[PDB]
């Protein structure tokens, strides 16, 4: 029942640490509501959407193909690689790797993709090149995660991430086909059930990507809207608390319910 902003502040009171929140209109790009919009939070696995954005950009520039098959070895596997560990013989295409990174948060998939473009620093250059001088990626998986306190490495701000996500999903930075492919992968997210999706009514569209660090942090970026069409971008970051994963998940779910009931 509580207003979104009230619920967000409540969440922070309960969890400790900091909670960052922003809602932007997809069409206009106007900020509808926010909390700690310009403060830095760790991106965690939410960066994987940006990564595949840079990938699709290379596809649009004719420097990459989603169908290009990549072979790797057991030496390349890092923690949490549910998809890539199953394809040591047949490998995976660039498209499949992006699907795995986004829909399953596969870590090796992200690392392989990062190699195709020259590493974390090259992703940062891509961000700078599209007008995002705030967001920065510094490390690989899984080090880029968890999460030492307000160390600026591998961080963004609610408003920076939201603005950058809007530029990727709308506008002419990517071709229409690539824009659709990006949101398609996000729609198929398979590991964000307990979050915003748990509070979404029937017939609503949602495309999202979550992130998490063993202890302290949690995040979700999403494009959602009623009647099977996305109309708003929501970004929620949490960090610096000693609360359990269950509590973190619950608070996000409650913030999502407030957003919907007050749409
Ligand atoms: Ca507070």
């Amino acid at each position: 029942h509580p207003e979104t902003l009230v619920k967000v502040k409540d969440a922070e009171d309960q969890l400790g640490g900091r909670v960052g929140y922003i809602e932007l209109d997809l069409a206009s790009g106007k900020i509808l509501e926010s909390f700690r919009p310009e403060e830095r939070f760790p991106m965690m696995s939410t960066f994987k959407v940006l990564l595949c954005g840079a990938v699709l950009s290379r596809v649009d520039a004719g420097q990459e193909q989603l169908g290009r098959r990549i072979h790797y070895s057991q030496n390349d596997l890092v923690e949490y690689s549910p998809v890539t560990e199953k394809h040591l013989t047949d490998g995976m295409t660039v498209g499949e790797l992006c699907s795995a990174a986004i829909t399953m948060s596969d870590n090796t998939a992200a690392n392989l993709l990062l190699t195709t473009i020259g590493g974390p620093k090259e992703l940062t250059a891509f961000l700078h090149n599209m007008g995002d001088h705030v967001t920065r990626l510094d490390r690989w998986e899984p080090e880029l995660n968890e999460a030492i306190p307000n160390d600026e490495r591998d961080t963004t701000t609610p408003v920076a991430m939201a603005t950058t996500l809007r530029k990727l999903l709308t506008g002419e930075l990517l071709t229409a086909a690539s824009r659709q492919q990006l949101i398609d992968w996000m729609e198929a997210d398979k590991v964000a059930g307990p979050l915003l999706r748990s509070a979404l009514p029937a017939g609503w569209f949602i495309a999202d990507k979550s992130g998490a660090s063993e202890r302290g942090s949690r995040g979700i970026i999403a494009a959602l809207g009623p009647d099977g069409k996305p109309s708003r971008i929501v970004v929620i970051y949490m960090t610096g608390s000693q609360a359990t994963m269950d509590e973190r998940n619950r608070q996000i779910a409650e913030i999502g319910a407030s957003l919907i009931k007050h749409w």
